[PDB]
């Protein structure tokens, strides 16, 4: 197909899903049986970039909704928000910058650093119930690795 893509959910390290908390935010919980329902998933998209064995550039779009995850400056900081668009021109193999995302595979985990702003990682909170977010430091307080998980589609 034009641009590639597969289905999926992810886990970070610590076990804790992604869900919706409102139209255009992400939450991380650690969520099970019933509730796992409850989870994002994620239609993952080869784009085009600047590619390496190890490095992959990839756009992450909801399943079935024209939201794209996307990196902008918001108050002079990287910022991670969900942004709407046509639904008839997206997805496409050449995205926009803010789109794009690098999938590394470290350990046997996958980090998302934004392709826009260099060392900034998808990050979760260790707290229960917080917001997806940028973040600009790795090893630390914050988790940036996660766990796919491939689904029938």
């Amino acid at each position: 197909a034009p641009v590639r893509s597969l289905n999926c959910t992810l886990r970070d390290s610590q076990q804790k899903s992604l869900v919706m908390s409102g139209p255009y935010e992400l939450k991380a919980l650690h969520l099970q049986g019933q509730d796992m329902e409850q989870q994002v998933v994620f239609s993952m998209s080869f784009v085009q970039g600047e590619e390496s064995n190890d490095k992959i550039p990839v756009a992450l779009g909801l399943k079935e909704k024209n939201l794209y995850l996307s990196c902008v400056l918001k108050d002079d900081k990287p910022t991670l928000q969900l942004e709407s668009v046509d639904p008839k021109n997206y997805p496409k193999k050449k995205m926009e910058k803010r789109f794009v995302f690098n999938k590394i595979e470290i350990n046997n985990k996958l980090e998302f650093e934004s392709a826009q702003f260099p060392n900034w990682y998808i990050s979760t909170s260790q707290a229960e119930n917080m917001p997806v977010f940028l973040g600009g430091t790795k090893g630390g307080q914050d988790i940036t690795d996660y766990t796919m998980q491939f689904v029938s589609s």
